[PDB]
């Protein structure tokens, strides 16, 4: 690899630094670089590589809503010329790529039978997240595989979290808040996925009492009444 | 080329849509390849060229500038580690790749002794940046032939506008802003950067009545007002 040489706490030192330049995919090459090594990521480590694919999948996902969205009025009695499809593909195919990259680091490196709860479920959580990314793009059986794909991942991460967390614990709820989003807005299930919302905002209120030790919690909980707004 | 198999038309259109999905990697590289059909670019067309370039090397400029100052922190009795150097290294190699290119493109296809002589002015500036943006990085005697490189490019423009341009066209105004600015923070030259930004402020001023048909020339002489401020 491009990163191979470099020793592992530099790695995380030059994430660091990519950070606070705004280098997103400096961070992300170097986080990949760290998980690489085959050492298990601290919960400040998990942190930075999510931040960091977070925010490349990110860009590429509102460029690609600008360009399908361009697309959609073109479709619409002018006029013509391919490019915008063109170019919406060319994007379509790098978010492709970054999340096959995400996938492969989950699959071969961090996805473990062992470790702590909470990074059990946070790895798999973010399984669930890039296969929605990946869901989002995709058509036909193609799609089909990987809504599956979500769906297990997302599944597997409820069990492990609702066994071994505070239902006010952020990583749970982002958890339910992610799989809840996936269950409306890629699986075609808005019965599942409001009984979710509900159970989990229910659950968490009746212990709001105990979490006073973050409020970003409460961000959350927001979110989760935000979308029982629309989908009710 | 990358770019050699697709029509010039499509080129521009893409690098628009590339603008509007704000990916100016993207943007560049499609006006790369719509300048290297060997064709004049239009008023529209050379917008699209430096607002496609202007945003790349300004993002890498900016970390640039977050990376050197880390490293001069980190250069006051701390602590240790080049990792920093390190990274501000590979940037500063990225930025240099940068202007090579947008120079090479100066030089080889847009500069020429034909054409609007406010293109002409267009080009040159242009030059005149790019070279300046190598001096910010460059040390030693690289550094020397760079300014000088800029210093020719800006002084050759500045005959040509002061000749053939209005005194509020927005154009000899930012050329005349650029090269006080390099005469100031690149070229240690405090008395030459202040009577241009001066003569330049005053022979507007005599006309500010014309110009009423853009206040994209007042923004500009604020500009020259607010850095007589500082270097008076």
């Amino acid at each position: 690899g491009a990163m191979g040489s470099m020793e592992r706490a530099s790695l995380i030192q030059k994430a660091k630094l990519a950070e606070q330049a705004e280098r997103y995919e400096d961070m992300a090459a170097f986080m990949k670089g760290a998980v690489e090594k085959g050492e298990e990521l601290s919960c400040e480590e998990r942190n930075l590589l999510s931040v960091a694919y977070k925010n490349v999948v990110g860009g590429q996902r509102a460029a690609w809503r600008v360009l399908s969205s361009i697309e959609q009025k073109s479709n619409e009695e002018g006029e013509k010329g391919p490019e915008v499809r063109e170019y919406r593909e060319k994007v379509e195919t790098e978010l492709q790529g970054v999340c096959d990259t995400v996938l492969g680091l989950l699959d071969s490196h961090l996805i473990k039978e062992a470790g702590d709860a909470e990074s059990r479920v946070f790895y798999l959580k973010m399984k669930g997240d890039y296969y929605r990314y990946l869901a989002e793009v995709a058509t036909g059986d193609d799609k089909k595989r990987i809504i599956d794909s979500a769906r297990s991942a997302y599944q597997e991460a409820m069990d492990i979290s609702k066994k071994e967390m505070p239902p006010t614990n952020p990583i749970r709820l982002g958890l339910a808040l992610n799989f809840s989003v996936f269950h409306y807005e890629i699986a075609n299930s808005p019965e599942e996925a409001i009984s979710l919302a509900k159970t989990t905002f229910d659950e968490a209120m009746a212990d709001l009492h105990t979490l006073s030790s973050y409020k970003d919690s409460t961000l959350i909980m927001q979110l989760l009444r935000d979308n029982l707004t629309l989908w009710t």
